[PDB]
């Protein structure tokens, strides 16, 4: 009566539906042998370095077709809002810049994640983690990417690792003699929008599940640069298994799963509820960051088995920096997924913004902004003072010790961002905004001390920021989230380090910008352009 | 220059600190060979079946020393409350029964989880998941365990798989030629108390982190049968990595990690903050289920690297059914962690309630006492949990009456393990009450569920319901499923929905069934102070 049933039964387990390119000459890294009557493959571990290096280079300059098609859909759909089309056009133009292979598509070049599946008879010498890490190290060291990993010297003392290591290296033991991979360059903002819910059987009916989906999708907000690939996993054998599944679902790794369950508890994709997720996302009005229909590119819904007493649920997104790449090593060499190298083909063949001069007293800038309602698009020209999470924490710590808010926090709008490395001969590397919500706890304090009256970042913010701006006559401006390469190429004209150089990308910078687009998200009157869609 | 640094650098990666017994004759399943100048191991895959079968049999009848030592500490501590000692004594006596190898220590024999680490040159034939699953199937089929896995035929239509499969099989590729394992029989209740938080740099200071810990520990409540092994993971490279780490930390799998960080971002255990967690747990007053000092056995705190923009945080517990077993296969055969087979060495006022009356008489008697009163129940209980409640709500939504069996007796939220031959009942302890909270006001408004019996603190809607309708919630001790079956449960009958397996509605006759009045008919809740 025993019947083994693997939980995951893809019809395309080796991803034949994906197009791959062979690394030229790479068959020299492999050798077919036979031991004890079984076919095995000897792999020079240098192949893992070569592969990881190319993967974490390619993925920062090109996108998959299904991602690019989503931006085109947002441009061509009559039901898309004007802001939907504007945002998607900006992201497509950014992708065209990134395809130049100099600037990465986002300043957050992400955490390096490797899902590896090493066959029983695939023999590497066993030092896979080191050789993969050397390839990741190469990609981030010798290209214009960013070192984003923060080491803990103790519970609270931190430093940047300076090389974007350590990677997340999940190497699985599987049948056969090949080595198969999914590489992910996972941005922090979308990683933060991976949520775990501990639910019950009471959720598992159509009315409760739809209400749940409507409630939770809003908590994603715009803080991870939509349009999103939305992934929803219902059930699972443990919290960690649910969350791993929702990550992989968001990378479209489970697209070939069956679409029906069985009495053995196999996983399945649920197209009916994917359509419902898309309807909820579209009808939400949240839109592609600034109101409209294109909150989501597409949706993936996986139903999993569960312990009778349990119902873990996972919700996660892939952001505008949608970065994954499949690969495999076999008897013919190294193969790597082919991404779209001509994103410009997705762009169409075919008095809308307020010019804001920042080279004025900051009180003059506040006065001009006060004339306009939330949702007004502005174009910024002048100096921004750049500071995000660690710089804000350090400045608050100084003030807690009796020191004043530094003067450089009062002269210019505060841009929450951390730049990638500067290409030779460029004024700036990729330099888009970080998530605004992480700085929310500092706004009222800083404004009470005469600074941070105007902030510039991306994402909806908490009510304390709306209240602070109303109390102190402040504003929060929402940059487009994601278009870091076109901002650097076209808008950022000069970058200088002003304070805290030891923080790396998290130092305080003074930058000069031109034609920098943003929306007035929070005004000085209690208004918030997300108050209706994210209520 | 490039310097590779593994995130996890245990000083005891092969768990030499654990004692193992070799399965007799198991050297016949392995053969050491030498291929292209390197040492390799041929493993007959039947070894995986034998090993998984023994692991998921042993683990339901014995515990680790550090778990048992915690129960003794709660009994012997002068600062423990009377309820601390009562619960810990009950759990130890339950372990003594489970050590007889007939009744499992808990009715929830858990989800079968396998963490496997197969060396590059360990050759099994590659069908590891099937052979491991067959061993798990054997353990749950041929022993007095429970089938707890619920398959989704579609998004909402469900059925029990009838064999406790599928298992969670996480098989990793590692260096060498051995095969190393951690087997976990993970209860649903403690699995439900694995939480993920998305935090920021604003958390990473002593004042904010301590307040955060105090806040989140309370949300564990008593719903996963404390004393807890509490695990806290600060940071991580992804949510799933943070949650896998906190699971393993709760199994004491990472006990040998370094205790200092470095500029390469290595993981470390933080003993200073483990002590702070234990201090918060003790000062909370939550206690071993019913108030006191022994909310927690011990604590593990692991600090992980993080993306600059991110700070995932994981919190998870191991419950009273603390069930994990390390194992490895090498050139000498199959080795399995030795658990404590003589738990008895760790061992050193109530109101009689007759249920064989009209339920209004039982409600009247219970109304005479405050919350915190210990009661002993004698008579019929009607047993129903998650799916049965959902089916009954659906019936009433379709105009049908609340069934008679929800109106005659206290409702025991439980699902039994299989009955041993010649026994009146298999292991039969309570399930978590909170999952049924959304039904209480509805059912009471329709004349039933006035008295419920389970374990764990409940939400305010249940307190309001019991005050509005004159109801009560009784808290059984959580965990002691074998001694409850041996001593209290005299007759078991399937009443309705037999297709639900353990989740069917049961009618059972009990004697000397202990419980506390947790919620009364007046708005009181014995957790209102500690879990506010
Ligand atoms: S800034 Fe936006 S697009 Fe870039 S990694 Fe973060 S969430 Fe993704
Ligand atoms: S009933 Fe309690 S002891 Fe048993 S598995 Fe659930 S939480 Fe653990």
């Amino acid at each position: 009566d025993f019947h083994f049933s693997a939980i995951f039964q893809p019809t395309d387990p080796h991803h034949h539906q994906t197009e791959f390119a062979k690394v030229e000459g790479s068959e020299k890294y492999v050798e077919e042998v036979e031991v004890f009557g079984r076919q095995a493959l000897k792999v020079n571990p240098e192949a893992l370095t070569i592969l990881a290096h190319r993967a974490f280079s390619d993925v920062h300059h090109f996108f998959r077709k299904d991602h690019l098609e989503g931006w085109r859909r947002a441009i061509e759909d009559p039901e898309a809002s004007d802001n939907d089309r504007y945002v998607a056009t900006t992201l497509l133009k950014n992708a065209c810049i990134a395809a130049g292979r100099v600037l990465p598509s986002c300043q957050d070049t992400g955490t390096a994640i490797v899902l590896g599946k090493r066959g029983e008879l695939c023999w590497t010498g066993g030092e896979d983690e080191k050789y993969l890490s050397k390839g990741i190290w190469n990609a981030y060291r010798y290209h214009n990417l960013r070192y984003s990993q923060t080491a803990a010297l103790d519970m609270f003392k931190e430093c940047n690792t300076g090389d974007n290591l350590p990677a997340q290296l999940d190497l699985l033991a599987v049948p056969g003699s090949d080595y198969e991979f999914l590489f992910i360059a996972k941005g922090g903002g979308s990683a933060n929008k991976a949520y775990l819910y501990q639910e019950t059987k009471a959720l598992l009916n159509p009315k409760s599940l739809r209400a749940f989906i409507e409630e939770k999708l809003k908590t994603l907000g715009t803080a991870a640069c939509p349009p999103y690939h939305i992934a929803l996993v219902i059930g699972g054998t443990s919290a960690e298994m649910t969350m791993k599944t929702v990550k992989l679902a968001s990378c479209r790794y489970y697209d070939s799963l069956p679409t029906t369950g069985d009495k053995y508890g196999r996983a399945f994709r649920d197209p009916e509820w994917e359509k419902i997720v898309m309807e909820v996302a579209q009808k939400s009005g949240i839109g592609a960051q600034f109101g409209g229909k294109y909150f989501a590119h597409q949706a993936r819904v996986i139903r999993l088995p569960r312990h009778g007493a349990s119902c873990p649920v996972g919700l996660a997104v892939s952001c505008s920096a949608d970065r994954q790449i499949l690969a495999h090593i076999n008897k013919s060499g190294i193969y790597i997924e082919q991404l779209e190298q001509n994103p410009a083909q997705y762009l169409p063949d075919i008095t809308t913004s307020v010019k804001v001069d920042l080279k004025r007293p900051i009180d003059k800038v506040r006065q001009q902004l006060s004339q306009y309602p939330v949702g007004t698009r502005v174009m910024l020209n002048g100096t921004l003072i750049v500071a995000r999470d660690i710089a804000h924490a350090k400045i608050k710590e100084m003030m807690d010790n009796g020191e004043p808010l530094p003067e450089y926090m009062k002269t210019s709008p505060i841009y929450y961002a951390g730049p990638a490395k500067t290409p030779e001969g460029y004024a700036s590397g990729s330099f888009g905004p970080t998530t605004a919500g992480a700085m929310d706890s500092y706004v009222d304090l800083f404004q009470s001390h005469g600074g941070s009256y105007i902030t510039l970042a991306k994402g909806n913010r908490s009510k304390q920021v709306t209240d602070a701006c109303k109390k102190h006559g402040g504003f929060y401006l929402g940059s487009i989230g994601g278009p870091a390469a076109i901002l650097a190429k076209d808008s950022i004209k000069q970058v200088t380090c002003l304070a805290f150089p030891e923080l790396g990308m998290e130092a305080v910078w003074k930058i000069e910008v031109e034609d920098f687009p943003a929306f007035i998200v929070v005004d000085d009157k209690g208004n918030d352009m997300y108050s209706k869609t994210l209520a």
